[PDB]
DNA sequence: CCGACCGCGCATCAGC
DNA sequence: GCTGATGCGC
DNA sequence: GTCGG
């Protein structure tokens, strides 16, 4: 956190740029530069100190120079005064509601949590969903606790087939203390690039763990990505605990390094890497590796592990703990 | 400059 | 019903 | 908003 003052500003105009000016390209680039100070190791007093890193320009330097006097951002501070746009930023914090509908329910006069609980009708499904569980779903999630978790889906997934192997990724495969929720990939031997020997490969698996109650609400489901929600077991007189966003992602077999990698990101992890693949002649998605050959994906390239993927775009291979960016 | 800015699954809807 | 585009999320 | 041809 040493220059947890800036970063936070930074992810407060990030949230703004994609919540009401619906900019995501301000937002990501907000994000990066956000992402780039965080992992500096100095505290920051200048901002041009922070031009010279990448992703810092002008603008945010600026703004840099003015927190770091005042304290302050007077474009935030207004930001916070304007009713309009607070309530459309607080309307995307429920899950299902993104910048368009969060805007189309403030010019209904929908913008406060009493009023969405009034008009649940004009929700869908992944909406109500997301407004049952709000609170729940602001909490973040003990590694204790996400270690419980891992223990249920794995012993649930190898009742269901021993061959099924899960892997826990997201911030937890990265080593966090807490999670903003857990992420689940999946591979079983009948699936891969060349054929789905087996269907219902993941119905099966959400099935069984909503026969124990783990599992407790969807928001989506299909063939391969699983959204929803889950619950640990609690005991006698105790309060139950939260809710939590619980992902599921069956990927085929023998493309598991490449899933892997996406599923453990970061997400900006997963951007910078991406991003460094194509200046290096590479695209990189959940499933494959592809060289550009007029910037057409070539075939998948051969991928034995995770470094495999780090050495094609010739960076040093860093482990899950150190991307966290 | 001043256009380009990762990659994709699922849900919804307009058009046919 | 499909298809593409848009919204939403990972 | 940043930045690289
Ligand atoms: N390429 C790409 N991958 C993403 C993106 N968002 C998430 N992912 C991938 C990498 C993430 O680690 C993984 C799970 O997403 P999730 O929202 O759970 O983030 P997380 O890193 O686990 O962080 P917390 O869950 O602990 O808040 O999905 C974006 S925007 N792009
Ligand atoms: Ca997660
Ligand atoms: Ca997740
Ligand atoms: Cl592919
Ligand atoms: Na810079
Ligand atoms: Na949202």
């Amino acid at each position: 956190t040493l220059n947890g003052g800036i970063t936070d500003m930074l992810t407060e105009l990030a949230n703004f740029e994609k919540n009401v000016s619906q900019a995501i390209h301000k937002y990501n680039a907000y994000r990066k530069a956000a992402s780039v100070i965080a992992k500096y190791p100095h505290k920051i007093k200048s901002g041009a100190e922070a031009k010279k890193l990448p992703g810092v320009g002008t603008k945010i330097a600026e703004k840099i120079d003015e927190f770091l006097a005042t304290g302050k951002l007077r474009k935030l501070e207004k930001i916070r005064q304007d009713d309009t746009s607070s309530s459309i930023n607080f309307l995307t914090r429920v899950s299902g509601i993104g910048p368009s509908a969060a805007r189309k329910f403030v010019d209904e006069g929908i913008k406060t949590l009493e009023d969405l609980r009034k008009n649940e009708d004009k929700l869908n499904h992944h909406q109500r969903i997301g407004l049952k569980y709000f609170g729940d779903f602001e909490k973040r999630i003990p590694r204790e606790e996400m270690l419980q978790m891992q223990d249920i889906v794995l012993n649930e997934v190898k009742k269901v087939d021993s061959e099924y192997i899960a892997t826990v990724c997201g911030s937890f495969r990265r080593g966090a203390e807490s999670s903003g929720d857990m992420d689940v990939l999946l591979t079983h031997p009948s699936f891969t690039s060349e054929s789905t020997k087996q269907p219902k490969l993941l119905h099966q698996v959400v099935e069984q763990l909503q026969k124990v109650h783990f599992i407790t609400d969807t928001l989506s489901k299909g063939e391969t990505k699983f959204m929803g929600v889950c619950q640990l077991p609690s005991k006698n007189d105790e309060k139950e605990y939260p809710h939590r966003r619980i992902d599921i992602r069956l990927i085929p077999k023998d493309q598991y390094y490449c899933g892997v990698l996406y599923f453990t990101g970061s997400d900006i992890f997963n951007k910078n890497m991406r991003a460094h693949a194509l200046e290096k002649g590479f695209t990189i998605n959940e499933y494959t590796i592809r060289p550009l050959g007029t910037g057409v994906a070539g075939e998948p390239l051969p991928v034995d592990s995770e470094k495999d993927i780090f050495d094609y775009i010739q960076w040093k291979y860093r482990e899950p703990k150190d991307r966290s960016e």
